[PDB]
């Protein structure tokens, strides 16, 4: 078995490499790269997204996200406050400003140590998940806005002829804004390619061993727990690496810098945060493999995780008898 330890594999692919998408995420998981739940593509040295991001600022954050958190420093939930819509321009300078932006640091390593001991004492705005794409439209190798769409995917797989679309979201990020303990919905692949600005470190556990994290968070968060069967799906919980290791829950831990993808795998809980101001792109999408993983993946049913037009359908098809008391919550 390829990859036994679930170590996060980092690839490097040629630009003949780079042409075919679903060819390379077969070859990666063909070298165990999914067992890890996260891996990282280092595309070709003469690969670039797009020729400058010269012109981002006018970019406009509609909602964005005040993350406010409560808890103790290695075990918290956020909620998100919503504040009033900024530009890019906007927000790059708020992230740039005293109050917000990252502290004089050491190294990564330092930067992490800093982060999990005091992220509860600030309240970093996050915007995210704003639908677009800064990929260029002549860029044609691993083009976020250009894959193959998971409706396609559960057509050629499975004959079924769905409603939705696919589209890519934004993510601007400054210092300490944080993306929780999370699988993607109906437990999907990801991809995020960081466009510019500071790192983002990512946390994974192994599929694997997703019910090992589940069974903790049912234990940390006991009152969440009771409200959903699911409650992960709300992305509101946060667990040190700290915690972790003192509870044995298997992970890894990686730093994504500017121009690299990272892939997640379909049930791969991972979770981060974001070294400063920055840029990232990401997706979900499919393949043949992940056809069993949607078909078992849990759902929220009390309400709060509210998801995409498109996640109807996959419910519909996959979950049949799951889909009535689901669509319950989703009304
Ligand atoms: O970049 C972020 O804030 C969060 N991204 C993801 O969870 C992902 O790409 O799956
Ligand atoms: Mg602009
Ligand atoms: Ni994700
Ligand atoms: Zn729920």
């Amino acid at each position: 078995a390829q990859n036994p330890n679930c170590n996060i594999m980092i690839f490097h692919p040629t630009k003949e490499e780079f042409n075919d998408f679903d060819k390379y995420i077969a070859y990666m998981e063909s070298q165990g790269a999914h067992r890890a739940g996260l891996a990282k593509i280092i595309p070709p040295k003469e690969w670039k997204a797009r020729e400058t991001y010269d012109n981002i600022s006018e970019i406009l954050i509609a909602t964005p996200l005040q993350q406010v958190a409560s808890g103790r420093a290695g075990v918290f939930t956020q909620y998100h406050k919503k504040k009033k819509a900024m530009t890019v321009g906007e927000y790059r300078h708020l992230a740039n400003s005293k109050k917000y932006q990252t502290p004089p640091h050491q190294n990564f390593e330092d930067l992490e140590r800093k982060y999990w001991k005091n992220r509860i004492y600030n309240s970093p705005i996050y915007g995210a998940d704003i639908s677009g794409s800064l990929f260029d439209e002549n860029t044609k190798q691993w083009n976020l806005g250009h894959l193959g769409t998971i409706q396609d995917l559960l057509e050629k797989e499975c004959g079924v002829v769905i409603e939705g679309v696919n589209t890519p979201y934004l993510y601007f990020g400054m210092w300490k804004t944080t993306f929780a303990w999370h699988t993607e919905d109906m437990d999907l692949y990801s991809i995020n390619y960081l466009h510019l600005g500071e790192p983002k470190t990512w946390y994974v556990v192994p599929p694997e061993h997703g019910q090992r994290l589940e069974r903790l968070a049912r234990e940390l968060f006991p009152g969440s727990s009771r409200g959903c069967g699911a409650f992960l799906r709300h992305k509101v919980a946060l667990i040190s690496p700290t915690v972790l290791k003192e509870n044995g829950i298997p992970f890894n831990r990686i730093t994504q810098e500017a121009g690299e993808f990272m892939v997640t795998f379909p049930y791969g809980y991972h979770a981060g945060f974001n070294h400063g101001f920055n840029c990232a792109e990401a997706i979900n999408f499919a393949t043949p493999r992940w056809i069993d993983y949607g078909k078992m993946a849990s759902q929220c049913s009390c309400g709060e995780a509210r998801v995409t037009f498109s996640m109807d359908a996959f419910v519909r098809i996959l979950q049949p008898e799951r889909y009535d008391l689901w669509k319950r919550g989703q009304d």
